[PDB]
DNA sequence: CCTTAAAAAGGAGCT
DNA sequence: GCTCCTTTTTAAGGA
């Protein structure tokens, strides 16, 4: 009965922010809970600790810039077995077992200039450690359907190659396909009075099955929204 | 590429 | 390491 929580947190190197942070993540209770851009550095690593969430695995570069992290409830159990960590902070892949069940999370953060490109060569420069267990979710900066673009201008090439290269590995948009004719948005662009969504949850075809329920909450944390997922 | 808004990060000047 | 103000950063439409 485990919960995911996906979240672009935009900036983290204040520790007032931080510590609203932490209250927000222990009332919402995830059994996992996926950050982006903490704009954490290596040498801050040591700063992002959030009482009942001791694991806690990130990739930092050395700039105030992106910054990924995965944290994981103490109420629950995580076995990872292998971790691989983007030397520019990027993305982080932890890979192992979630109450007993295999997992792998993928947590990505695609910089804005090129995002589906980028996105895709993680997923193909990954795919010996990518299987049929995985979960990549995190800010995309991209739309993946025509829905998540308020404009609705329907969907860039590289976009669609993505939404086809996630599809030679068996990969799907988790929220898409359990909510499609979407009109819930996880960014607001206030420079142009325009949302989309380009945060995302995608996971394997096989995990469909598990897949109960998706969500989108509204927080004062960040100027995106987060996405939670249940698992049982 | 260039511009925008608005928040995150930085910096001056004192504590 | 502050307060208060300046600069940088980040998503996204228009040329």
């Amino acid at each position: 009965h485990i919960t995911i929580l996906t979240l672009n947190i935009n900036g983290l190197n204040s520790a007032i922010k931080r510590h609203r942070l932490a209250s927000w993540i222990k009332s919402q209770d995830p059994s996992v809970c996926c950050i982006q851009e903490t704009h954490l550095t290596c040498r801050d690593t040591h700063r992002l600790k959030i009482k009942g969430w001791r694991k806690i695995y990130q990739a930092n570069g050395k700039q105030k810039k992106a910054g990924v992290a995965i944290l994981v409830s103490d109420k629950t159990d995580f076995k990872p077995t292998k971790i691989k960590r983007d030397k520019e902070g990027h993305y982080i892949m932890v890979k192992g077992s979630i109450q007993q069940e295999e997992l792998t999370i993928l947590n990505i953060y695609a910089p804005n200039t090129g995002a589906p490109r980028f996105i895709k060569q993680v997923l193909s420069d990954l795919q010996r450690d990518l299987d049929s267990h995985t979960l990549i979710m995190g800010a995309f900066n991209t739309p993946l359907s025509t829905l998540d673009r308020s404009t609705r201008q329907k969907v860039n090439k590289d976009t669609q190659e993505l939404n086809s290269a996630l599809h030679q590995a068996d990969l799907i948009d988790i929220y898409r396909t359990l909510h499609p004719k979407s009109t819930e948005y996880t960014f607001f662009s206030a420079p142009h009075h325009t949302y989309s969504k380009i945060d995302h949850i995608v996971g394997s075809k096989a995990l469909l099955s598990k897949c109960k329920r998706t969500e989108i909450i509204t927080n004062k944390l960040s100027d995106h929204s987060a996405i939670k997922l249940e698992l049982r």
